[PDB]
């Protein structure tokens, strides 16, 4: 495995997808299941979208990549109250994100 400019970004996305608590985040929610989601969440995003932005070389700075992941968490907590399985999973995954990002040199 070689070392490349986007290796850290790609690695973090892979680590998040593989974590058990990533299920609320893999793809955007369906408007069929959640009719009011897109009237509430102004800038929807998910791990599939973020992965593709990494693949398509769309991030110029680590801060832009980090901001997209923070947006993903922000939307989740905005729509899902603290007592939901989504928010509980999101809380753990967000900690994992901070810890793993640090290890990869992303601040």
């Amino acid at each position: 495995g070689g070392v490349h400019e986007l290796s850290a970004f790609e690695q973090l996305v892979v680590e998040l997808v593989r974590h058990d608590d990533s299920w609320p985040f893999l793809k955007l929610v369906s408007k069929i299941q959640v009719p009011d989601y897109y009237d509430i969440i102004k800038k929807p995003i998910a791990l599939n979208i973020i992965r593709e932005k990494v693949n398509k070389c769309e991030y110029k700075l680590a801060s832009e990549f980090i901001d997209d992941i923070e947006l993903m968490f922000s939307n989740c907590f905005e729509y899902n109250p603290r007592n939901t399985s989504e928010a509980k999973a999101g809380t753990r995954l967000q900690a994992f994100f901070h810890i793993q990002a640090q290890k990869l040199g992303l601040h």
